[PDB]
C-alpha cells in the first residue's frame, strides 16, 4: 500500500550522519525495511484521543500532532500497554520525558539501549547488519510545546505547556527531539521491522 510506501519514505529520508560516527547506532546510510504493521489498539487509541482533544483545547483548538520516531528495547510492552511516563527518570537531557525524533537515525541509538547499550542480544553489536531492530512511528500530540536549546531537567512538562521542543544549537543538540510527560499524548501507530545496511 501507499500508507506503508509513506512510512518507508519518512523512515529513510529523516536518516543524518551521526557526530559519533555511528558508535550508537551503527554505520549506515539506509536501511532494509522489512515490514510495517499498523497497530490497532482501541483502549490506547482512544486514551490518545481523549487527551488529543483535551490538549487541542488548551492550545488554541490545535493539538499540534506531529508523526515521530521512537527507538526503544521495550517496544512490545508499548504496543500493548502504551507509552509510560512512570518508566521515565530525570537522567535525560529533557528530565523524566518521553523522548521522540524526527530522524529515524536518532531514535536508531536507543533501539539497543541508552547509547546502543551493547547493540544487539545475539552478537553485542551496536552495528549489528544481522539481527532485525524495531523501531516505532508514533503519532504525538505537543500542543503548546516550550522550545529549548539547552538542558532543563524537567519532571512535567513547563507551566501552561504540553511537551518539550529540543532545538539544534552550537554545544548543543545535533538534531531536534521532542519530549512528552504524560503517557497518553502518543500512540504507537506503525510498527517497523527492519535492519540497518552496511553502506
Ligand atoms: O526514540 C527515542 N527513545 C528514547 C530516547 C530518545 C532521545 O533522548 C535520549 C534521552 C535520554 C533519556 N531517555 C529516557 C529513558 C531511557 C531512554 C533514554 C531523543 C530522541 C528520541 C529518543
Ligand atoms: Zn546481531
Amino acid at each position: 500500500d501507499k500508507e506503508f510506501q509513506s512510512v518507508e519514505e519518512e523512515m529513510q529520508s529523516t536518516v543524518r550522519e551521526h557526530r559519533d560516527g555511528g558508535h550508537a547506532g551503527g554505520i549506515f546510510n539506509r536501511y532494509n525495511i522489512l515490514k510495517i504493521q499498523k497497530v490497532c489498539n482501541k483502549k490506547l487509541w482512544e486514551r490518545y484521543t481523549h487527551r488529543r482533544k483535551e490538549v487541542s483545547e488548551e492550545n488554541h483548538n490545535h493539538a499540534n500532532e506531529r508523526m515521530l520516531f521512537h527507538g526503544s528495547p521495550f517496544v512490545n510492552a508499548i504496543i500493548h500497554k502504551g507509552f509510560d511516563e512512570r518508566h521515565a527518570y530525570i537522567g535525560g537531557m529533557f528530565g523524566a520525558g518521553i523522548y521522540f525524533a524526527e530522524n529515524s537515525s536518532k531514535s536508531n541509538q536507543y533501539v539497543y539501549g541508552i547509547g546502543g547499550g551493547t547493540g544487539c542480544p545475539v552478537h553485542k553489536d551496536r552495528s549489528c547488519y544481522i539481527c532485525h531492530r524495531q523501531l516505532l512511528f508514533c503519532r504525538v500530540t505537543l500542543g503548546k510545546s516550550f522550545l529549548q536549546f539547552s538542558a532543563m531537567k524537567m519532571a512535567h512538562s513547563p507551566p501552561g505547556h504540553h511537551s518539550v521542543t529540543g532545538r539544534p544549537s552550537v554545544n548543543g543538540l545535533a538534531l531536534a527531539e521532542y519530549v512528552i510527560y504524560r503517557g497518553e499524548q502518543a500512540y504507537p501507530e506503525y510498527l517497523i521491522t527492519y535492519q540497518i545496511m552496511r553502506p
